[PDB]
């Protein structure tokens, strides 16, 4: 489950509603957003 | 950590803020892949 | 060194982590030469 | 010697082909350690 | 600037790191040209 | 000049050659600063 997506104004990323259906976040939802060390990518969680 | 507490925008945004971006070096119109790894049960960027 | 512990995952995949990537260059469809090396009990990876 | 040639996987993996794990067994799961050997610039696994 | 350490390698080889290679382009088999930059004591390598 | 053409190694590499390294006087293990320089247009590698 990946997709390419283009970064928007003010940094912002959609997550794809296929990757949604896996990570089901609304409006509003508070997420954890961190730079992995380990894999070089960011990590968005719940 | 690199870390921080986002919040969902509208149409399922979530921003990268400017501390991740410091070692994630995006820029605005830039394509990223957005995968949900099972593993973790995290969304990744990469 | 530069090395991490990593866990295997699915089909006997092996992530090479970012810090190890740094010195060591791969991408998606490049050729190694995977070998087990019987002195040192390790494997070796050569692009 | 005991090599394969083998193409990276997606989010940079290599596989452990089967000839190569006749001796280095693992799995999925499995811990191995992942260096860079700066001598040899050469990737290593080691359980 | 674009700059990274890199330590000499066995055989007086250099690593062209990523960073570097996402403006100067090189692949495995190119040819280049090095040349020592006697006032500037710096080498230089040009495509 | 102290110029030599080179072709690209394995993982990004690149031999400085014997007649540069005559003048810039390199070893196995030493670190040097590996820069992209956009007003040349060129690689420096630095001490």
């Amino acid at each position: 489950v990946e997709e390419i997506v283009k970064v928007s104004r003010n940094y912002q990323v959609t997550i794809p509603a296929k990757v949604r259906q896996k990570f089901q976040i609304k409006e509003g939802d508070l997420v954890k957003v961190t730079f992995d060390e380990s894999e070089g990518v960011v990590k968005i969680q719940l």
